[PDB]
């Protein structure tokens, strides 16, 4: 309809409200999204190792334990 278009590399399910990408996370990285670009990291203990213990303290991508 609108006619736009910009650099969505994001699937229409992250682009949703609420956030569909899931676990799968089928979108793509630089979106940053909370829901599917999560960290499980906790401040008590690193999940995946990177140290970022946090998703606000995050620099790993989306292919990592941690998400
Ligand atoms: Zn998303
Ligand atoms: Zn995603
Ligand atoms: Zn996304
Ligand atoms: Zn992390
Ligand atoms: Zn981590
Ligand atoms: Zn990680």
């Amino acid at each position: 309809g609108s006619g736009k278009g910009k650099g969505e590399k994001c699937t229409s399910a992250c682009r949703s409200e609420p956030c569909q990408c899931g676990s799968k996370c089928q979108c793509g990285e630089g979106c940053t999204c909370a829901a599917c670009k999560t960290c499980n990291c906790t401040s008590d203990g690193c999940k995946c190792g990177k140290e970022c213990t946090g998703p606000d303290s995050c620099k790993c991508g989306s292919s990592c334990s941690c998400k």
